[PDB]
């Protein structure tokens, strides 16, 4: 327990950005490395994470590897995600609430490793930045991407220094092409309850 | 090159009746690389069994491992697709412990982020780590019980009369629980009742 090996199944809410909610997961070490439950449905449900995930029967993995100082964000597709690190890296992650309301414009920040997840909703920016020299970071999600469909996806620039954020290292970033070219939030239209 | 930008597709395994080893589109930048390790909308037309959703059960874990490791040879009731979530590389291997036809059939081959394998549930599961470390990630469908281990299926990976072979078997790194399991000789073959 504590660090890294060994913690008890946990969830706590994240009280500026309604819905959200981050996950202590055991990690079991031993001589060879380590194993972990990254996701145990009759498990983590009596913890909070949402039954709605599983409205349409929809379902894909993703993962992404990536090297120290890349930053990826901040993007709000209309689906959930529920992500995590699925090697010994670690990320700074980061949130930005995108939704219509109270909470418009409201932010977290955390770190992740392979002993922490968070349940992002719908509605809700996703980014991070590598702290490690490099990482997996693997994650969960209830509604399928299409290039095509890009243009009505929402997303807002990691670099607009109105957000209430603060990232590990701004200057030496490596960004691609489409996180270099996101709106300012002044330019984000806020998001209706699912678009109604 | 053999890594990058394949194309999505499926092909059976003859000896083992229900497998399928997938090719996965891997996408490279000046970040590092982005895949869809798992995608129903397209998956299930390539033959990835509807059957897998039958009951609403799902469950991902990971386990990371040092060069020279070896997990196996495991087949608990449920189905596995599998894959590696990292740059590492695994000698993955199968052994059929069904009752019928192909009792004691097998298969091997190497797995690196751009492959993934579906396995029946009855087919043994095992792989022995190539690179420095490896980040080894699998969805199933039903749930592990520590009271319920001695009940699960398993054969010993060290057992020669087994139709593998492994990448370096003398400087192999395994469990205790592992170096235990029974022989191919002492596992009876498994009855659809029993999965
Ligand atoms: C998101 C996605 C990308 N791709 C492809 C398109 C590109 O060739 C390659 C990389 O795509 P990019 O959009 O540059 O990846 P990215 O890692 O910058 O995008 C991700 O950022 C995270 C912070 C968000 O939470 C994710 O939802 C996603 O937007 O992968 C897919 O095939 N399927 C997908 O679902
Ligand atoms: C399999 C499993 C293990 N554990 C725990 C129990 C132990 O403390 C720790 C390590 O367990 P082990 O059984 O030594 O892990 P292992 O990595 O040797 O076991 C795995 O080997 C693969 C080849 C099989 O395909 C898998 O189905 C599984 O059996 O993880 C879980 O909490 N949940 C699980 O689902
Ligand atoms: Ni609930």
């Amino acid at each position: 327990t504590e660090n890294f090996f060994g913690k008890t199944l946990a969830a706590r809410p994240v009280e500026a950005i309604p819905g959200m909610l981050e996950f202590d997961i055991p990690v079991h070490g031993d001589n060879r490395g380590w194993f972990k439950e990254n996701f145990q449905k009759e498990k983590m449900l009596p913890l909070g994470f949402p039954e709605s995930f599983f409205a349409e029967g929809k379902l894909q993995n993703n993962v992404s590897f990536s090297r120290k100082n890349v930053l990826r964000g901040l993007h709000a597709e209309p689906w959930d995600k529920y992500i995590s690190v699925a090697d010994g890296g670690k990320v700074l992650g980061t949130w930005v609430d995108l939704r219509e309301g109270e909470t418009f414009g409201n932010t977290y920040q955390t770190v992740i490793d392979a002993s922490k997840s968070i349940f992002v909703p719908r509605g809700v920016a996703n980014g991070f930045q590598v702290l490690s020299d490099f990482v997996a970071y693997s994650y969960l999600v209830n509604d399928y991407w299409a290039l095509e469909l890009k243009p009505k996806y929402a997303f807002v620039n990691y670099a607009d220094p109105s957000l209430d954020i603060k990232w590990e290292n701004l200057e030496e970033a490596e960004v691609s092409e489409a996180d270099e070219n996101h709106p300012f939030l002044k330019d984000v239209k806020p998001l209706r309850k699912e678009d109604l």
